[PDB]
């Protein structure tokens, strides 16, 4: 059971569409094939980043509206702007 | 540098977020990607140390508490 099905790459072999979580999987599996301790934040610095990029470029930098968009206060945007020097 | 796909994992969730946005009220985006994300780390570690969660919170740098949080919020306790 997955929460959603909206998120998909488009990945050209002629263009097809997949979960985005295959991605990860993916990812993850080449990580594998080569002791981490670190894992989580790993992924999460790769995910959030991209994602803080978008929407910031799709609000056009208003920080309220990136927040509502995706629901997390302005607090919070704020110090994950900052975490990957952004702000 | 260390998670990429036939490169970087980044560049797939950055494509993810266009297709996404040319679908549009969106308030969860944050949680929305999350649980795209996290759910499957969760099925590859687990699948990676058969299912000791010990072992998968230490490589995930969290503590069991934390893992086992995590796996019940997505439905996988």
């Amino acid at each position: 059971r997955v929460n959603s099905d909206v998120l998909t790459v488009s990945t050209v072999n002629q263009v097809t569409q997949k979960p985005l979580r295959d991605s990860v999987k993916q990812a993850l599996k080449n990580y594998f094939a080569q002791d981490v301790n670190d894992l989580y934040e790993l992924v999460l610095a790769e995910v959030e980043q991209p994602l803080l990029d978008m929407v910031m470029q799709y609000t056009r930098d208003n920080q309220t509206r990136a927040a509502l968009m995706m629901g997390i206060n302005r607090g919070t945007l704020r110090k994950k702007l900052k975490k990957y020097g952004m702000n």
